[PDB]
Order: structure tokens, then C-alpha cells, then sequence
């Protein structure tokens, strides 16, 4: 058995909801009272403790209007034979699947008008298909429902585990063992969690992920969250960066540690963003993008990505290079890897002249390829021509003049990237931040703000 | 007026504890009932709601011996020109403190035993000395000190706040902004913060951070937190580090991300616990050690540095080199900078010899100071002789040759250092990393983890 | 419709109890516990809200002894014309009864028991005739007995009222207020009442009175009390006399307040602890006994009567005198009244000769049916030979010669019999009362106090 | 010790009351916020409990007006030698009585403002005379008041007990119990009782009885309960009929079961809610009307009292007669007892004549002391020229002759009290009520309702 989608037709604040699910759910986001009723909304389909009271005149969509609450839960009930969690539901509903080739299975909710006595009155009904459902039978106080699934609720037979927010007074180890116990033990094989930490996703792989948007209509986006056989040796600072992106509106992915250094002292003189949201600031070095893309694109979080133009020199030959900067864009657009390009170069000086040669070579590749680049910028995607670092010389080059004595600055901070990016940053004024953030190279950082005049 | 110690003499879970203080007090750790029995402490002292209804039994250390509960409050009320709170402390305190010369003063607490009757009876006494307390007089319900002093409790005249876990069920964007606004306005003069979220602490300067250690007997290290001049440029990235390094009990400092792929592929293959156990990875790079070291030192936290010794040449000057991977060691030590070497090179090719000469004279200064390497040692500072990309080929150098098809994979490991790193990563298997952990170059993993043969 | 009996075949106290019922029930005793779980039986029968929280272990007779909860209630169901009530009932219920010959009619609760997944599954069932009981069918959380009765608790469709101990915090005229809006306005026509107060029954009739006995076995007597149109101008005084006597063990009946001022010194003087242990002086004039005696009979109190052998002349005729005495033990007795008799007397003089005749007549009216005495004497019935003056004047008359001047203390204690009667209790000593209670003309006494010698 | 008068000069409902007090004190009435409030007056003088949370808005007499709260009691020093409260209450007030001739001692309690700061802060104050009262006292939470008094307040060092309306869930037997406990027992030698049983009353002496008057403003009065050594063998009969006119608003004084029978069968045909609005029959036969008059009087209660003019033989002579009817209204007016009289009657026949000489020797003796008679109108005591049974038959003589089947109707009436009145009463009409409740003779009825209809 697994759970594909419930359907909530009208409860608290859900309208005409569907929400794709899969066994391991978790529920986050800014609305903290959708994710309470979309717990609330699975206690009144599955639990009788919650049940049993029936439906208020507050738990409708408006207080009078729309009388007819539908909670509707899919089953998908083809599996394999030997798995007993579809025997021993198919053993408990008997007259419901009319054909042997059923595959989908329905566990639905109706419920009457609330003018009727100040009453709901809650009525089940399971069948195989949505038009022609019959009644859950029940001597008394229990349904036949009630055999197949046990609810075990949680705030500080098939089971279902329903978390809500356990990282309250706890410390972050315990915050991380928690997850690395959800996520990896096979006691908790169905749950839905909610939370507002990120310690608690730092080992996550097979769930499913539920975003809430920051809107009062609850609007909700999922995202089957799996880790590939390729990310197995860098899963954990994927999972680790990941996870505190998750809880943003708008990222920016960034290569390494002096690109933030950069933009932190950059954004820090501009907008400290009390104001604003403050949105994330990722690091992504060493990978390629569509992983952290396709998650934060079915999530609808928006992606800000500048890279540069690298040429990756192969591994066990001569003169041949790739275009790795150009080639994870085109992988990120869906193309296919281009060819790898020769370069043939005397030997004369190899110290200096080769990166003069190489960073031609990446400007005639820039010339070439400018459609393809014009269609990156149609997306949240920046290349630089060369590095961010000509960049910053084109941008803020005679400040860089000042504080470095040399005739070029760009070589003395390509020597040596942590030490004299914080030399720059040390003495650098209020002005050419401004310039920085007012260049039309650095547009990644006006998307990442995300800035409203008025 | 600035708060100085409290010394709580007996008290339920307190033996004879004495905590500096200032204000902007913030008050964290493993030990909840210490951190919640410090802010009833604070409000058996100062809030008339709370000692009206005395103390019980259970406000005792053991619940019948050392039956004499004192809390005892340090001011340094004399100033000459800083504030305000001082003239109005001396007008209501007219009787003890008459001259100015009296620079320190005390606000005392003294309980009866709670043998017979069952009852407390707390009683409070002012004066400038120890010795020759006096007695605050009250003609009914009210002291002479609530006039004074006014306490307000969060939990989710003078004015004291007592703010109590306030990042329950509570977004992180939100954290960042009451870190901000505890830390910058002038609202909160002052205040005791009891927290477990590290975003609560992403701006916090001019503070007392207090931290309660793991154990069950209470035990507080108090440290004056300071940013200077210096690091302003870098305060936001030093900051957000350093925050989550506070809640943790082992923190290894390292340079950058390489480190953290390399170290956490080996931390995973050997101890995948090790970040519940209390072990974390500090990225530092582009400042000195001190600032962490100082601040770490002081709260009991144990650092653990991986560094390399490094050759940083100067600006606008040819020829001259800075021996700064042993400076930054040595000022981890208490002692001056070196002076600069010179290092004739002549003309040759600039990419591969000149590398090779630069390693020659980095293995002759580590030759040189071998006496300074063992007092680095002597600590948990430990600094390579080149670079740690020759430790992993000392150590697993035979499985790079392997993987890399390049006979030297030291520089083909350097020519890239993201992305040949996770190359490197992929294609390791668990034998290379037991071979990484039990190497001689490697002992500051060891002492991250913590575990000793013998 | 008319309520008959209910059978509680397992309950937290009620083992096999079987209680009549009527409309207008009232409940009453030592047994607080019973009580209270009476109504919680009439709740779990024919409330929801009860019914949806199911039995816990604790709702059993022993905590796991005999699981199997019955509670039946019987509803005499097929009037012609008497009500609405009737029609709307059947035309709910128009499965098992069909026919208009069915006259009694079922509602039964059925439990599971709680040895597995602690749970009580009430399961309830109509059906005209104890085998052959159908199920109450339910679509939802509501069942159809739903549809016809409703349940209103009150605590400090056809409509059971439950009203638990109304008198508290209240003033005795408003007790007397709701006894007049209960037993004689048509909004209360169903209901189910306790109390401990008299003043709630100054106004009763038509009602069935149930009584719990004091023992911890829960035993119930059930009484339907009417007044008829004989004691129709008197009934106010009968119902103010009984009410008080209700909440008694055993009650003495007496004709007026100078029995009642002689018994009180006596009982005074000798055990003044009468009223504590459940004694009780009912005063009785001018009526028969039969109304309080089969009232009192039926609830299981013990009634004692103290009676004195009257001559009552008629109205208009000379000469004929009534048995009025002898014919009150025989309408007890359930026979018939004997004929007048006729006495002639002489003119002489009419002031103290007439009433020693009277008395000569009265002796041998008593030697004439001194069998009949010895059947009253079988029961509680005590019927002196003349007056209770000559039992007194048999008993301490020493001491009333001593008191009074006249030699015949009988005829001047006669001629006032109010101010007498307090000038010798005044002078009364502890060796009187003690002669009083010991003598054999005085063994009503000792049945009010119930101690026996052997 | 013995407490006098507590003064309560502003509180919730308090105005300016003065409340007599003495050891045992008891309150009743309609007004029960009156009587939790003084409850909470004498708990606001003497327990820290309550003293400790101040005074809030809510508890001053309008909400915002006449804010100086005081509550004094007086506690008469004077006793004598060898009693131990009195010294141990004088061991602790030290610099009180600055006189050791001093009788009177003061405790007195003061309060601030609510306008600034919410707060009421409760001051209390010692002293032997009203002027130049001086502080309590005390160094920490405790005052030196609380060394000498302890409170123990009971709802369903000296010590004061608190008992609030102990019948609740009670059975009658536990309140008579409960009375004996609390009026005769030595273990509650200071106690404040509330309550709205009357069988809490049945034993009671040397107690002080508070009623709470009906009105919404606190009107209390007081009397000092005592029974003295004369009705100490009709004491438990006279208490039993007190209690429940203790709590009534118009009481009638009647003689015996005849009266009760007619009038209340008179009531029950025109006014049948007279118990409900305040009325109430009271017995009262062969002792004085002082001891109800006197008790009622100082209560509040108005008394109304129909008697009539009976002539009692003296023992040991004949012919002399008393004068009783006249003697218990010049009694109740203040006045000597009459000298008795001598009647000289032959022997003749002592049947039917002397009955019609005595009625006659009455008729002259109403004409005698026809301005007595006045004198007694003018009150409400009601004085029969012979009887009850000749002012029926000056009322409704005609519908007597027709029932009984004698000429002389009376005489019928007379000759059996309690049979031949049920049989008048059985054979009455709506009309001849009337006639009664009309009559001249009959007034006392209407001061018994006493509707101020207008």
C-alpha cells in the first residue's frame, strides 16, 4: 500500500485542495494554521477520538456557506503479493473491490449540513472507484475502518504516525537524532510530520515534501524528494545546505566562501534586510545544480543561480578541456553535455601567458554561445564571461586600484582567495557597495532581494 | 549601573554558584532545570509575584540540609557621568550608601529554615559592604526595592526582562529578527535570555554569554562577548558560525569546503554520530584564529585547529613572504609575528618550479621551528608542513594514484579544488577512510571525536 | 407512554437490580454513590454524549467480573387515545413493531467486554418482545432512538429531565418553588429526580418515589404514591409531615404535641442521639393510618404507631358512641369497621361520672378483643386501654402526686393539656424518664430506638 | 477574649456596617453575596493567604469611590486572671496597652488607592484606643499578628474557624450531628458559620445569630442567643420550631395542630404561595411567647400572634383561676403578672352550665381590660374574647349548622379537637375561606401575608 493524493473539499481554511502524498510526509511553511488543519483534516479522517465529536459550525470553509465537507484518501491497492499491509487491508473490505484487477481503492468522508440540530455527522464510505461507493458497516460505537488503521498523535493494524513540532525544548543533537531515527528506522514507515527546524531534515531521502505557502489561502506544493546513487558521498552537506534553504523564499546559489564573503559585506552596507525577508545565501561547489533545482522549482521556491565559465582541464591528457560552467546550464535547460574543445599552447611561459590565453579562449566560448546565454538569463541563470573576479574589476576596479598597490588587482586576490577577499573587504566603503549592487553584472543580487519600489 | 555577579548561596539545584554578569545576559546549555531555576533565582530576588508566596521544601539544594538560602546581587552603583539609574538607585537608598566614595553595592537575600511551620520567609537587605547589611524597610505588602526595580517575565524604574525559550513554534526568519532587536535597540537594557535556537544569536554583540555544562551538578563558565574594530567588515559570516559552534561540546576549526567534503566523506564512512555525540565542523577562513579561540576558551567549549603553513607574499613588493600559517599559531600563543623572509627566485617558468621551491622552504621552516610545532601541539593546534592536499597523498596516496590516471595527483588534485575533491570522494571506499582516520596527520579527527585507545 | 421498569443487568454498583418506574420518578436515600450511578445508567441508556465515550473498565460491577452490561427499560407502548407521544414513537420504529396488538415494547444496551484493545462498544436494540431484538440502524454517529427522545441534565422529540441535588446554595422557599413547578406544571412530564432535602416534596403526587437503602448493596424500593379525594383538603399537612419522615430509618407516629413534648424529655433524658442514628416523631391527627402506613411499608421504612382507645360520639344522636380506635388498628389490619355501639347514662351530673363510665366501657371493650389487640401488638400497632395519661399514671404516678397537690393527677393533667404536660416535664428527674422507657406500656419507645436487650 | 463588634467601613458591598459579635457566631439570609463577603472581610483581617494578593478594582464598594478601605475589630482585653488566650495575646502586643488598666483592644486594617500602580497594599495596625494605633511588626513575609491567630477556612496560637454552608450533598442526620459538634463540642471555641439548613440549629445556645436582610443593600442585625434554665426541658422542641422561622420574613404564633389544620386549609383556598413569599406558621403551646418574641425581634423578623383568653385552675384549691391569656401579652408588653381570682359555682351539674359561666366570667373580664386589649392591637398580638371556635362561628356559623347536625355547633367542635376539625375542614367551600380571611376576627392572617400590593 502506499498513499498517492487526499483530496479536502472544505475544512478550516481549504478550498479545493489536492495533495499528492507518498508514505514519509512532511508538512512545512509560513502558515502554521494550514498545517495544523491539514493534520486536523487527516485526525477526522482516520482517528475516532477526534471523530466522535463530529463537526462544529466553526469547522467549515465560511461559517455558512458550502455545506458539504469531502475528505477523500487514495490507496493505490496494487502491489505485490507478498507484502501484507494490502492482504490485511483486502481481507477487512470485501464487497468493495467488485473486480480482482481493482487497483486503486477510495476512503472517503461525507458530512451534513451543520444547520441541521448544531450537528455534522461524520459518514464513511470506502469503494474501488468514486462514483459508486458503499457504506463502512459498524455494529456500534466502531467502524470497520477502525480494524485496518491505528493514529498514534504526537505533541510535546496499519500505523500511521502524526508528528507535531517535536523540536520544542529540545537541544539540536537530539533535533538530529530524531531524524536520522524518522528517516532511516523502519518503525515509522507511514507519518506525516510538521516542523520549523532544519536539524530535523538533515538525513532525509524516499519522502515527500509538502510546502505551505505564505499567503491565507493555503496553497500547498509537493515534491517527491529522492537522493541519487551518484550524491551518496556528498549527501550530507547537500542535505545540510538544503535543508536551510527550504525554509526561504528566494536563494541565491553561490560557488564558495569569498563569493559570500563578498555578498555579505555587500549587502550588509546596502540592505540589512530587517525590512525584507533576507532571503538564503547556498553554497553548491563541487556538483552540478539540477538536484537543488528541481527541489526548490517543485517546491516553489524561486532559484537564483550565478556561476562562471570554467574550463575543466580532462584528467590523464594533454590540451583538452571542458566546459563544465557552460555545460551545468545546459544541463539545467535539459540539454546534452557539448564537445570538448583542443587547445594547443607552446610551452615559452606557463606561469602567466596560459591564463591570458585561457581567459581568451572563454571570451571567444562567451561570443559563441550567446544565444544559449540569453536563454540562461531568460531563467534565473548568470555565467560570467570569465570569473566573478574581472567582474568586481569591471565594477568597482578603481577602489581595487587604491587598496592593492600592484597595477593589477585581479591577480594578487586570484593568489590568494580567502585572505585578500577579506583585505578588499576590510577597507571598502559605503559608495562602491552601492556600485556593486547597482552593476548590471551583479542582477542576482537585485532577483535574491527581490526589492519593490513602491 | 552594571550588573556584575550574582552568587547564589543555596538554592534547589544550586551548591554555591557564582556567575558574572552584565547586562545582555544570555544563558544556554544542556542542563534546562539549571536554566530554569537560574531565571527563578533572578525572580525569588527581584519579582514581589514570586516571593509573596515564599519557598517550600522543594526550594532547597538537598530538601532538608544547609537549611540557610542566600542570593546576593552585585551593582557597582558609583558613576560620575554615565547614566541616570545610578541617581535614581542612590535617591531611594538614602540610608546606608550616603557617600560617593562607596563604588560597589549589594542587594541580599536571606530565607529561614523550613523545619517548623513550613514556610520561608524570605527577607531582603540592601547595603554598600558586606559586612553591616540593613534591612529594606516595607510598611505593608511593599518593599523599598520594588520602587526600584521592575521585572518582566516572557514565556511563550528600572526594567528587568526575563525572556524564556522564545523560538517556540516560531519561524526562523522571525528568530533573526528578535535577535536583532535584543541585540541593537535600546529597549532591552537589560535582560536574561535562555534560548536553544543559534538564530537567536546571529547578531549579538557587548553580551555576557553564560553557558550551563552537560553535567547534573550545575557548572557556569561566564564570558564577556565582544566584537572589536577589526572584524566589522566580517562580523555577520563570524557571527553565524560561531553560533551553532557554541551549542556544541567538540568544534574543529578548518579552512573551507574542501575540508568539509574530505573530513565528513571520513567522519561518515568511520563515526556517522559524531554530530550527536556533540562534535562540529567550524569553517574559518580569512581571519586570525583568536577571536573563536578566546571566546570558546572561556565557555569550556574544546577547540581543536587543522591548519597549514602557508607562504603569503605582499603586496607591490617582489621576493618577500609572510610566515603566516605559523603567525596566526603563535598568536594562539600569546606571541609577537615573525619577521618576513626573503626568497630569491630567479626567472625559470612560474607554474610548476616555483611551487616546488616555495614546498622546499616551507619544509625548511618547519625545520627550523620544530620547538614552536611542539608547543603548537602541546595545545590541539596542529599545522601541516605544506599543505593538507600532501597529508592525504601521505596517507592515501597509492588509491589517488588509482583513481586519478595523472602519476602526481597532489596537482592535479590542486589544479581544482571543489570539484576534483568530490571526484576524489566518489571513488573511495571505506578502506581509505579507516587509512585517513588512523593516520599520524590526522589526529585532530581523533580528537574531534573524542574517543582515547588508551 | 408510560415508563415501567428498568433493569440494570451489570453496572459499577448494580448487580441484578430491578426498579419500577413511572413518569415524575424521584430517588432518594443514604447511598449517594447509587444514586449517581442510577443517573449515569439513565444517561448511558438514552444520552449520546455519554454514549460516545464508550464503558472503561472501571463501568463494570467487579473490575473484570462477569462482562456483560445489560440495561433495559420497558415503555408499555400501544395506548388508544391517551397521547401523541405513542404514535410518534411507532411511527419510528415501524420495523419490529407492526401490528397494533403489541402492547409493551423494549429498549436494550448491549456491551462487549474490556479484557481486549479496552474499549465497551454500546450496542443498543429495539425490538416489542425480550427474544428477537432487532438493531437500531444508524447511518452515522447518530442513531434513530436519537430522533425521539432527548436528554437535558441539570446540575448546580420527547424530553427526559435529569435533575441531580437542585437545593444547594439555595434558600427553602425556592426549594418549595421548584417542588410546585416539578409536581404540578406540564413542562416536567418525563423526569428522573434526587435530592436530600424535605422541602422539594411539600408538593408531590402522582409520583413514583424509589428508595436506596443504606447498605452498600445497592437495594431499591419503589413506592407510586397518589393522594385521593378524601385527603384532598388535608394534603398539604400530610405531605409536609411525610417528607421528613421520607429521610428516616424509623418513625414513630403519634397523635399530638403533648406526646410529642413527654417523649422528648424521655428520649432526651435517656438517649439523646435518637434523631443522629435515624429516629423519627411523625405527628398523626384526625386521619387514619393507612396513607402513611403503606407508603412507608412500601419504601421499607419501619413504622411504629402509638394509639390510644377513643370513644367518638356522632353528630345529632344521643347515646351511640364509635370505636374509633379499635376501627383505625382494623382498616390497618385490612378489615372491615365494626358496628356502633350504644351506652345509656343517666343525667346525674355530666363533669367527672361520664367519664369513669367511659372508661369502665373502655376496659371491657378492650377484654372483648384482646385477641385482636395481640394481632395489632404482631405488628407495630400499640393501642392503650385508655389514654396515655393512665400508661403515665401506671408508670411514675408516685412522682405526679409528688408534683401535683391534687390527689389525681390523671384528671388535673387532663384538664390542661398543654400547660400540664410542660409543668411536669419541668419537674422531671432522670429516674422518671428511665421508668417511662422500661416499663412495658412504653415499647414503642424502645421499636423508635430499635436496640434490643436479646 | 472575647470578640465585640468588627467595623467594616469600605468593601464590596459594606457601606458602613457595624456587626455586634460574640463567640460562636452564626449569619444567614437571603443576601448571600453579604454573607461571602463577610467571610472574606474577617479572611481579608486575619489570613495571610488572602492578604498576600492585596486588593484589586473589584473589591471596593463602587469601583473607583470612597477608596480608604477599614476593617477594625474590637476584642475586650478585660478577663480574668487565669485565662490563657487573653495572656497570650497580651505576650505578643507588647508597646500596645500603654496602660495596664486597659479593657479594650483594636486591630485594625487600612488600605491605599487603586488609582496609581494597581495595587492595594493592605496595612494593618494594633493599638488600645481608636486614636494612636500603631503598626504590626514584622521583618520578612510575617507579621507578629500572625504568631497569635490561626484561620482554618472549611467549603464542600488562637484559632478562628470558617465554616461556608456545610449541608451541601448532606444528610440530615450528619447536619443535626454537625450542629451538636459545633454548639456543644469545646474544640470550636471561635467560629463564623453561614448556612441555609435548618437542622444546622437544632442544637444551639450561647451563640450569636447575624441575619442578612433581603435587600440588595447589607443590612444585618444581631442578637445574643441564650436559653435560659427555665425551658431547659422543652428545649430541643422549642429550638426545632425556631430553626425553620428563623428563616422566614412574617412569622405566626399559633397554639396547636387545630389551628395549623384550619388556617393553612384558609390559606390553601385564597393566598396557596404564602410560604413561598415569607410566610410561616409557628407552634407555640404551653410556654411563654418571650423567648420566640425577643429572638425574632432583634432578628428583624416580625412576629404576629393569635392567643386566646383561657382561665387556669391553681392546684391545691378551688375556685381561684389564672389569668394566662391576659398574662403572656402583658408579659410580652413588659408588664406584671394579675393577681388570680376566685370564681364561687355550686356543684349542681358541672357538664354543660359551667363552661357557659366561665365563657361568661371571660366576657367580662375582655370588657375589663378592653384598653389592654387596645394596647395589645396596637402590636401584633390578637387576644380571643373566650376562643378560636366561637370567632368560627361568628364567621361562618351558618355553614356549621349545616355540616354538624347539632343546634349548638361548637359544642361538637369542642368535645373532639383534632377528628371533628378535619370533618368541618373536608366539608368546606371556596366562599366560606373567604368569609374566614374577611372577618374581623381574622386579621392576623393578613398580617401573616402581608403583600404591599397598594
Amino acid at each position: 500500500m502506499k498513499f498517492s493524493n487526499i483530496t479536502i473539499k472544505n475544512f478550516r481554511n481549504f478550498e479545493k485542495v489536492n495533495i499528492n502524498l507518498d508514505n514519509k510526509n512532511v508538512i512545512f511553511g509560513m502558515n502554521d494554521i494550514g498545517k495544523t488543519n491539514f493534520l486536523y483534516a487527516l485526525r477526522f479522517l482516520l482517528d475516532k477520538e477526534i471523530r466522535k465529536f463530529g463537526f462544529n459550525k466553526s469547522d467549515y470553509h465560511k461559517h455558512d456557506t458550502s455545506k458539504k465537507i469531502e475528505i477523500i484518501l487514495t490507496l493505490d491497492l496494487s502491489n505485490y503479493e507478498k507484502d501484507e499491509d494490502t492482504k490485511k487491508l483486502i481481507s477487512v473490505v470485501k464487497g468493495a473491490r467488485t473486480s480482482a484487477n481493482a487497483d486503486v481503492f477510495y476512503i472517503a468522508l461525507e458530512s451534513k449540513y451543520d444547520d441541521k440540530e448544531l450537528y455534522g455527522n461524520i459518514i464513511l464510505k470506502w469503494g474501488s472507484e468514486l462514483d459508486n461507493l458503499i457504506d463502512i458497516p459498524g455494529r456500534g460505537n466502531i467502524n470497520a475502518l477502525d480494524n485496518v488503521f491505528k493514529v498514534i498523535y504526537i505533541n510535546p493494524k496499519i500505523v500511521i504516525y502524526l508528528i507535531e513540532e517535536p523540536e520544542i525544548s529540545l537541544h539540536r543533537s537530539m533535533q538530529i537524532a530524531l531524524s536520522k531515527q524518522l528517516f532511516e528506522q523502519s518503525t515509522y514507515k507511514y507519518f506525516f510530520l510538521s516542523t520549523h527546524s532544519p536539524e530535523l531534515l538533515y538525513e532525509m531521502d524516499n519522502t515527500r515534501l509538502i510546502r505551505v505557502h505564505s499567503t491565507e489561502k493555503v496553497v500547498c506544493s509537493s515534491h517527491m524528494y529522492n537522493v541519487e546513487e551518484a550524491y551518496g558521498s556528498v549527501k550530507k552537506k547537500l542535505n545540510k545546505a538544503l535543508s536551510s534553504a527550504l525554509f526561504a523564499e528566494r536563494v541565491l546559489l553561490i560557488e564558495g566562501p569569498s563569493e559570500k564573503i563578498l555578498f555579505e559585506k555587500v549587502l550588509d552596507e546596502v540592505e540589512p534586510e530587517y525590512e525584507l525577508n533576507g532571503g538564503f545565501l547556498l553554497e553548491v561547489g563541487g556538483t552540478y545544480f539540477n538536484h537543488y533545482v528541481c527541489t526548490l522549482n517543485d517546491l516553489g521556491i524561486t532559484h537564483i543561480i550565478k556561476t562562471d565559465n570554467d574550463l575543466k582541464s580532462k584528467k590523464g591528457k594533454k590540451g583538452v578541456y571542458e566546459l563544465l560552467g557552460l555545460n551545468r546550464c545546459l544541463n539545467l535547460l535539459g540539454r546534452e553535455n557539448l564537445d570538448e574543445i583542443t587547445i594547443d599552447i607552446p610551452e615559452d611561459i606557463k606561469g602567466k601567458k596560459k591564463k591570458e590565453r585561457l581567459n581568451e579562449r572563454k571570451k571567444e566560448i562567451f561570443k559563441q554561445y550567446k544565444n544559449e546565454v540569453g536563454e540562461f538569463l531568460g531563467e534565473r541563470i548568470y555565467l560570467s564571461e570569465i570569473d566573478l573576479e574581472n567582474d568586481l574589476y569591471s565594477a568597482i576596479g578603481e577602489s581595487m586600484k587604491r587598496i592593492f598597490e600592484n597595477e593589477d588587482p585581479v591577480h594578487y586576490l586570484q593568489k590568494s582567495k580567502l585572505f585578500n577577499m577579506v583585505e578588499l573587504v576590510n577597507n571598502l566603503s559605503t559608495k562602491d557597495c552601492f556600485d556593486v549592487f547597482e552593476h548590471e553584472k551583479f542582477a542576482c543580487l537585485k532577483e535574491l532581494v527581490g526589492s519593490d519600489r513602491g
